[PDB]
């Protein structure tokens, strides 16, 4: 019925070429040559362990969230959201969570600047943590899947085991399936409560719906969902569109 579930089922209908094809049609990413080649080498200073330091830093340079003091990251994997944060100015903190284990990434350790204020913990169901004080929260939870039952309640869960952690703070959280009515729903009984604005960012591939709940901006949460389906959508169309290339993020070295 609605935009996103009619992407959903095309995207279902693709080969694997073609869905190879399609995934990284018109987005944007950046080079992650070099870091790779780095990481393979076991170097820890500058390089970014994932492209999650690019893409939460879209967000951050944009002042969608601005982190400050003590950050938490929810489902942190390999931690580049964590060393990320770890080098902006504002912050004094970072604790990363995330779960590790069979099926997931575990934290990789780094030397890159601010090390020393981050604090990576795996074996950590954040389902089951109870919420601590912070001053910035951030979550990138949200697996995809085939079945978009599964991913609105996936993204259900997220949203309501995130709410007790917002108490007037900074804030950027995954939002894998954001075009449900019952997702609607949720998003937007938290924003008129904790504010903020759903936003799509140009990193992520035509494969997910995700969006991202940040804190700072306004805006209509369901004209911004079918934008993003429609986008989707169009997408599907023509030949592929070679992704748009940016440079990857050098997170220095060094201690603070
Ligand atoms: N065309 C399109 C298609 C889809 Cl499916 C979704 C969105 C868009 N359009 C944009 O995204 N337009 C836009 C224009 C200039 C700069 C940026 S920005 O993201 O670089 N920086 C921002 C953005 C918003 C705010 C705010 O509202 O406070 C603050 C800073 C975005
Ligand atoms: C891949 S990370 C996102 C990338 C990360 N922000 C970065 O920059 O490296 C998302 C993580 O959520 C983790 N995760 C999934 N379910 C979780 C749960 N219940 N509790 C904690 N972490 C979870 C996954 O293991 C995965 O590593």
């Amino acid at each position: 019925e609605t935009l996103g579930e009619k992407w959903k089922k095309k995207l279902n209908q693709l080969s694997r070429k073609e869905f190879d094809l399609y995934k990284k049609s018109g987005i944007t990413e950046v080079d992650r040559t070099e870091a790779k080649e780095g990481l393979k080498r076991g170097e820890t200073t500058h390089h970014a362990v994932s492209r999650g330091s690019a893409k939460l830093q879209w967000f951050v340079e944009r002042n969608m969230v601005i982190p400050e003091g003590r950050v938490i990251d929810l489902g942190c994997g390999r931690g580049g959201w964590s060393y990320y944060c770890a080098g902006l100015k504002k912050v004094t903190e970072v604790r990363g969570y995330t779960k590790g284990g069979p099926g997931h990434e575990e934290p990789v350790p780094m030397s890159t600047y601010g090390w020393n204020i981050v604090k990576l913990m795996s074996g950590k169901d954040v389902f089951y943590l109870p919420p601590e004080k912070c001053d910035t929260l951030l979550c990138d939870i949200g697996e995809s899947s085939p079945s978009p039952t599964v991913e609105e309640s996936r993204t259900i869960r997220v949203l309501k085991m995130v709410e007790p952690w917002l108490k007037n703070n900074q804030f950027c959280i995954k939002v894998l399936n954001p075009y449900m009515p019952t997702v609607i729903e949720h998003l937007e009984r938290l924003q008129r409560k904790h504010g903020g604005m759903l936003v799509r960012n140009p990193l992520s591939r035509n494969s997910t719906h995700e969006m991202y709940w940040i804190s700072n901006g306004t805006g209509n949460i369901v004209s911004s969902v079918n934008m993003v389906s429609r986008l989707l959508l169009n997408r599907f169309t023509m030949t592929h569109r070679r992704p748009t290339i940016e440079k990857d993020v050098d997170l220095g070295a060094g201690t603070r």
